[PDB]
């Protein structure tokens, strides 16, 4: 009979109880950003090497900090769920070859909570799911325990909006997009991220709303990552550098904003990138509706490693460097900068494609660990910087890590092959500093640049 | 004597403008109101007799008086001659560049305006093109052109080239709000345009490495605009199926910050028109492809937004039998056929599409656009419009807003209501109506509907 009733109030003395359901990237994040500003939370994760640990810059060094304070532990049981306030489910939503959402880990996780369910309790779903799941498939899960949603607990679809690598940063002030069951979980939900995270929330008037809003952006994305590159191969045959283009354009205030020209890069990997559009898409098809936008940005960016290796292979050849006198040096194996998951990773199709002609090629990425490396690559990567560049008659960055950034390319150029070639794959670096590289004796080449 | 600049540093600067078309007019009014001392020089004799009288026959809100008022200070002359180009201190050429079937860019009007620059170019003047050209077209056929007189561009004079990126409708409001793209053909050429754009416009200027980069600085944002407009109505047709609103999703997505600024998905609409995005991104396609290069992205884009109007005609259509209207009951009166909102060119409208696709199917079809000539959509529909606003809604089971007017948003609803036919649907295209608005057409009698809304 409450006016507020899937939420306790905010200024209450005692700390807000929350069950985070997958402790993977989105989760810890969630996890440490939650604890920090005070709450209690359990990270609920079955593998149980993530719960043993807990038990992306400034992570690591939070998810200790935290640990030690008590807010924030670990389980590989689903039992704190009856003592939580809000349970937030972030768990993996992976898609088959026919681009369908395998729903075997959101129905285990959902089977687990739906026992463990309490009347005024506040459940969130996070997961990238296909529009109508937390409706029509997550709903029905939680309410086999005898619940009902919206008139028993608050049920809320809020896509996740992280960017990895600047994620904590980015975290607090962002605006949380909610997508309520109901009138009462919207409430609910809008007053949690409020109190609980410190961000202004934007309301969708339903769960299949908000959801679509995360296909949506990540579609957006990915085919601006396409216009981006088809232009950065338009430049390359003209001479022009797409980074003077793309910053002029910008300049023109467009629609809700500006002109807003992505970046180019050496494909696109991840999770998000490449199968949400393709979720999206298979979706659409079920209901009869063709997305030939998507269709032309998944093509154009799948076929980016394969055009990166090309370029390199071409750009050597112009220095008098081929197969048999060239080792690369790939430094960056992860699609996402200061991030050292390899898990899909456009870095792959390019280091095989050089292999693919005859090419020796290195691999070193600071950040990540050198099992996934063998498991994604079939072969070890360098021991250290110096081992990788030594000798190396070209150095392809084709991730953009700030250490990288940081690197000294005069004393680069005293451990390389000369003539060596940089190839900027995705270091977009600026004039002045691409000026330093060709003053050390290094040719310099980029994507349309 | 010095190596000189290519530009003056107490009497007026003189600027003459080569092709007094839209562009053109925008910027000798906006030189002109400034200071400057501006001669257009147009081949037809009928602009020039026009501007030399203080006329204009463009629509652009501002101009013809602007025209009136500074052709009466002396500063705003024309002529039919490029004689006066011995006398200037800037040449800017804003002629037309239209492509063939081919995307291929027509070349005559260039070259005409050209050969007549070439021989009276003096040394130390500065020359900036203007028109939406192919990459490489201002060092590589202009460039040579103007050598023809014996002169060295770079050397002898300025050659630069700065897209127009003139918004119609608000043109002369925003002329002086957007920071002048500026190529150079060399250092001495680019510092010389930065040098006119600061002072004669008082804008700020952003500089490329190149004049092949700044020409494809205008084809790249055409190219994103249009292909950005296929991901929003493909959105629009995907939202539809799902039950969701489109601009819920549209405005809850574009809060997050991406790239330059935020993730910006553009509004969907009843397809694209005019010649910036139906022309521009296949001429980028066109000289990419004989570069070897594949610009999959426009051909898509392309295609999507061209679907759009048949698309719209078939929505109209299935949700007036939804409602349990044919096109035996139904008279549809379709407001708005200008492409772009608060204008009234229907040259190259996809309004055309959409009509065309409910008379295709044999429904009775008015139209009636308030900013739009009669002689205008006689041409381009082969129909003569509504007289007014009263006369295209009497009597009509569907009032389709095909454009976003203002004029559109100001109507008495529960005025229209008592003068169509009930039940009446109302099709929303490009009005873009908010959830609040929508309730009030319920509540008049109105069945609201739109892709995705």
């Amino acid at each position: 009979s409450n006016a507020m009733p899937f939420l306790p109030d905010p200024g209450e003395p005692s700390p807000l109880k929350v069950v985070i359901a997958g402790a993977g990237y989105v989760g810890t994040c969630l996890a440490v950003t939650l604890a920090g500003r005070g709450a209690e939370v359990v990270a609920v994760d079955s593998d149980p090497g993530t719960v043993a640990d807990l038990r992306e810059p400034g992570l690591a060094g939070a998810v200790r900090d935290l640990a030690a304070t008590g807010r924030l532990t670990a389980s590989t049981s689903y039992d704190p769920v009856g003592a939580a306030d809000v349970v937030i489910v972030t768990v993996g939503t992976p898609t088959d070859a026919g681009h369908e959402m395998v729903t075997d880990q959101l129905v285990a996780a959902c089977e687990q909570i739906a026992p463990r369910l309490r009347a005024g309790q506040l459940v969130i779903l996070k997961s990238t799911v296909s529009p109508g799941t937390t409706r029509t498939l997550v709903a029905p899960l939680l309410e086999s325990g005898g619940l009902v949603h919206e008139r028993d607990f608050g049920l809320a679809f809020c896509p996740e909006r992280l960017a990895e690598g600047v994620a904590l940063a980015q975290v607090r002030t962002l605006p949380v997009v909610v997508g309520g069951c109901g009138p009462r979980s919207a409430a609910a939900a809008e007053r949690f991220w409020r109190s609980a995270l410190g961000v202004d929330v934007r309301q969708v008037p339903s769960a299949e709303s908000a959801e679509v809003v995360k296909l949506a952006t990540n579609w957006w994305i990915d085919a601006n990552v396409a216009i981006a590159n088809e232009l950065a191969r338009y430049c390359a045959v003209l001479g022009v550098d797409v980074l003077d283009v793309i910053g002029a354009a910008n300049t023109l205030p467009k629609g809700s904003s500006m002109v807003n020209l992505l970046l180019p890069g050496v494909g696109v990997g991840g999770s998000c990138l490449t199968k949400d559009p393709w979720m999206a898409w298979r979706d659409g098809r079920d209901r009869g509706v063709s997305l030939r936008t998507v269709e032309t940005a998944r093509a154009v960016n799948d076929d980016m490693p394969r055009h990166t290796a090309a370029v390199i292979a071409d750009e050597l050849v112009k220095l008098g460097r081929d197969r048999n006198d060239t080792t690369i040096a790939v430094l960056g194996a992860a699609f996402k900068n200061d991030t050292g998951d390899v898990r899909n990773t456009p870095v792959r199709g390019v280091v095989a494609a050089l292999r693919d002609s005859g090419f020796r090629v290195r691999i070193f990425d600071p950040l990540a660990d050198p099992a996934e490396i063998v498991a994604r690559f079939g072969t070890a990567p360098a021991a250290s910087l110096d081992e990788a560049v030594s000798g190396a008659g070209c150095l392809a960055f084709l991730a953009g890590h700030r250490q990288f950034h940081e690197l000294d390319f005069g004393a680069l150029a005293e451990r390389v092959d000369e003539p060596c070639l940089v190839f900027d794959g995705r270091m977009h670096l600026p004039p002045a500093r691409i000026r330093e590289l060709h003053r050390f004796g290094f040719a310099y080449r980029g994507i349309g640049r």
